[PDB]
């Protein structure tokens, strides 16, 4: 999607939530860290945030 | 923004090296690069890991 981060609605989607061989790119990196830090699941699949990847194009 | 290699499939292959990832290629072209021991196209750094990427 060409939309911004689902949480802050301002920063770009650059926080790949990675769980196994798939990642879910919906949030910015800082909002993705905030979810993981507060022990929140992946917004898309509600599966635990195994790791977060600062994504660039 | 199609895959830079096959110019057809979407960019869904996150080349991951450390905590940063470079999203320029599709997953199957990204596998092909890693398989053949080719570096990351963007930074020419080793492909540690490839991630099939999907949006919300
Ligand atoms: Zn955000
Ligand atoms: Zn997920
Ligand atoms: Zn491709
Ligand atoms: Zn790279």
């Amino acid at each position: 999607s060409v939309e911004p981060c689902v949480i802050c609605q301002t920063r770009p989607k650059n926080g790949c939530i990675v769980h196994g061989r798939t990642g879910h790119l919906m949030a910015c990196y800082t909002c993705a860290k905030k979810l993981k830090k507060r022990n929140k699941p992946c917004p898309v699949c509600r599966e635990p945030i195994q790791m977060i990847v600062l994504t660039y194009f």
